[PDB]
């Protein structure tokens, strides 16, 4: 178990925090700029009660005690005593499918868009060595920062591995279009379902945020793949990264390359441009 909120150095006095501006608003809570000890600018989660289990609610918050790396979200503090927050490092720019949209991320040069896709990967290659696996990889829970460094976030899925894979329920239900065949068929889930979705991630970089596999409805989505065919070329996407995306999205999760590896690429890419 998790050492007692008395001991554990994670729990703070709720009177430490101030909520300032609300991020986000969900039927399982609510997400609040906020600041700690008046001058350290954080973000935090609250529960809506009865929405669901504590047990349930703190559980991302146990994980993030665990996993901790520069590209990924780092877990602040929590408080367990309801009401219940869970406060993570801020990012100023929020997430990266927002803020390609935005004055300044339109303008981005597709330099800057695989120096970030690097940066993405080098994060999951983390992810990946610790044996832990995402299955939420998408452009919606990349955040950005001020400096437009990324990070991985939104751990509410995310799994310690024992032996290769995790199975998830049958009534769990994930994203078609960015989630691995497998996993939407049998609900087993591989750091190479996590491989397959930052393929589909990719092409919400390089569209600066629009929706994959355009045109297309689920059903769509789904027959085309089991054809053989994979999503469109984007508009404008340099042929050598529409390219790395197939890798992410070959049929066989063993024949779908390592997160180092697509960091490597997307680093001499980067070096290159
Ligand atoms: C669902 O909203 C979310 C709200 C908050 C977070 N979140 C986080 O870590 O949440 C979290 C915690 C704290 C603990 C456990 C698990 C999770 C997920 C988080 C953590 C650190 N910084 C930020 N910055 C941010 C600034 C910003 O702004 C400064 C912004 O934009 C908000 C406004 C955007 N809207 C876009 C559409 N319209 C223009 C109205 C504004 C953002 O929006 C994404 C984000 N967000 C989400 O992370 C996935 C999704």
């Amino acid at each position: 178990p998790q050492k007692p909120w008395w001991e554990d150095e994670w729990e703070v006095p709720r009177e430490t925090l101030k909520l300032v501006e609300r991020l986000g608003a969900g039927q399982f809570g609510e997400v609040w700029m906020g600041y700690y000890n008046g001058h350290t600018k954080v973000a935090v989660k609250s529960l809506k009660q009865g929405s669901m289990s504590p047990d349930a609610f703190l559980a991302e918050a146990n994980l993030m005690k665990q996993l901790q790396h520069q590209r990924l979200v780092r877990l602040y503090a929590v408080v367990t005593q309801e009401p219940i927050y869970i406060i993570t490092e801020y990012m100023e720019n929020g997430s990266l499918v927002d803020f390609l949209k935005t004055p300044s991320g339109i303008k981005l040069t597709i330099n800057k868009l695989l120096d970030m896709a690097a940066q993405i990967a080098e994060g999951m290659a983390f992810i990946e060595e610790r044996n832990y696996i995402h299955r939420d990889l998408r452009a919606a829970n990349i955040l950005v920062s001020d400096t437009l460094s990324c990070k991985i976030a939104d751990f509410g899925l995310a799994r310690l591995i024992e032996d290769n894979e995790y199975t998830a329920r049958e009534g769990a239900k994930f994203p078609i279009k960015w989630t691995a065949p497998e996993a939407i068929n049998y609900g087993t889930f591989t750091i190479k379902s996590d491989v397959w979705s930052f393929g589909i991630l990719l092409t919400e970089i390089v569209t600066h945020g629009r929706i994959p596999y355009p045109g297309m409805t689920n059903p769509e989505v789904i027959q085309n793949l089991e054809r053989g065919y994979r999503m469109v070329r984007p508009d404008n996407c340099p042929e050598e990264l529409y390219q790395l995306m197939r890798l992410c999205w070959k049929e066989r999760p063993e024949d779908r390359p390592t997160f180092d590896y697509l960091r490597s690429v997307l680093e001499d890419f980067f070096t290159a441009t």
